């Protein structure tokens, strides 16, 4: 199927890489639930104006908190240990190890988390509604593909990087979007919430080029390398699990502190 099965069907998994990965698969859905209760406890801080980006900050929780804790229950109970190789093996009985509660939750999430901005932030010369039909239309198309490529990850190499490629085409598109919006978001703000318009998009610049980082992750050192092994799959579970805290949860965050910045008038 993928590589985690591959190396859970041939080599296994030592118990420090099956309970590492168990272990931040917890953790991120963990966060999911905090953020869930933060983003619903400070709505009554910011103007109703802005609360729109509460709610949506909210409701992109309760999609990362049950599919990121559908894909960590996906982990354990794919393998089984065998305690005559002292490794943990794919359970031919268990479901089998899949990527598609995270490809869903970032199909859901996506939407959101662009939109999102445009109920902060201003435009000036470009139309709202121009903005968010690219963002729709490309973060779709971005996930979609990198859903496909991800069927041969195992498989068809050229497959999985043509279409990767193609993903980090949309990609692009919604970076070159995101950043006519920040520009003309910061005219006519305060040089207090530009500050933080310029923090937004640093980490929204960081934080979504981890996810392509981590489709790579075990191939980035060649296809005999430190990396093709149980280490490039804790490294990119690692680094999935600190792109979605980063672009789910404290993206949110530093918007709901720019819409309070912006009722300083
Ligand atoms: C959790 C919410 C969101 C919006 C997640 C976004 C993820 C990405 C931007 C991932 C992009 C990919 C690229 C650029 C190429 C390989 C396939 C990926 C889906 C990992
Ligand atoms: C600037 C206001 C202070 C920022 C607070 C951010 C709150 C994030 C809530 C989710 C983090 C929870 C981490 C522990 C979960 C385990
Ligand atoms: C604004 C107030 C932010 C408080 C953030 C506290 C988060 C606690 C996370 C779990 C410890
Ligand atoms: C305004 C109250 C802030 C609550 C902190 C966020 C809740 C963290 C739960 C863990
Ligand atoms: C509409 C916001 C909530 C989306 C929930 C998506 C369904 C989650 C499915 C979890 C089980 C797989
Ligand atoms: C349209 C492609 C977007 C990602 C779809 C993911 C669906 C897979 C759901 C996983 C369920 C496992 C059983
Ligand atoms: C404003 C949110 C619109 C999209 C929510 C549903 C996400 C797409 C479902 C697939
Ligand atoms: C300078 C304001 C902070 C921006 C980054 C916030 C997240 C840092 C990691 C915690
Ligand atoms: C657009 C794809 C970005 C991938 C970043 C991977 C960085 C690898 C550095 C070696
Ligand atoms: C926005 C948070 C910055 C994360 C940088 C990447 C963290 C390194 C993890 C890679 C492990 C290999
Ligand atoms: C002016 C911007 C300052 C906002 C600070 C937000 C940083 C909050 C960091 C919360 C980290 C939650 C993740 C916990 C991992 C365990
Ligand atoms: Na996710």
């Amino acid at each position: 199927a993928n590589f985690e099965n591959f190396i859970g069907a041939t080599e296994g998994f030592s118990e420090i890489a099956y309970q590492f990965t168990s272990h931040i698969l917890t953790l991120g859905y963990a966060v999911m639930l905090a953020g869930l209760l933060y983003f619903i406890l400070t709505i009554k801080n910011v103007d109703k104006k802005f609360q729109m980006s509460n709610i949506l900050s909210a409701v992109v929780m309760v999609s990362a908190f049950l599919l990121l804790y559908a894909q960590a229950q996906n982990w354990t109970s794919s393998f089984t240990f065998n305690e005559e190789v002292g490794r943990y093996f794919l359970d031919p009985s268990g479901d089998l190890f899949n990527n598609g509660y995270r490809y869903l939750n970032w199909l859901i999430d996506v939407p959101m988390l662009l939109f999102q901005i445009l109920f902060v932030v201003s435009l000036t010369t470009s139309k709202f509604s121009s903005v968010r039909n690219q963002f729709w239309f490309s973060g779709a198309m971005m996930i979609i593909t990198g859903y496909i490529g991800q069927f041969y990850e195992v498989s068809n190499l050229t497959a999985f990087l043509v279409w990767g490629a193609i993903s980090s085409a949309f990609f692009f598109h919604i970076l070159w979007v995101m950043k006519k919006v920040i520009n003309e978001g910061k005219e006519g703000i305060s040089p207090a919430g530009q500050k933080i318009l310029s923090n937004i998009w640093i980490l929204f610049l960081i934080s979504w080029t981890l996810y392509p980082g981590a489709y790579l992750m075990p191939y980035l050192t060649g296809v005999d390398g430190f990396l093709y092994s149980e280490d490039g799959v804790m490294a990119r579970q690692l680094v999935y699990t600190i792109a979605d805290v980063s672009s789910k949860v404290i993206y949110g965050v530093l918007l709901g502190n720019l819409a309070i910045t912006l009722s300083k008038n």
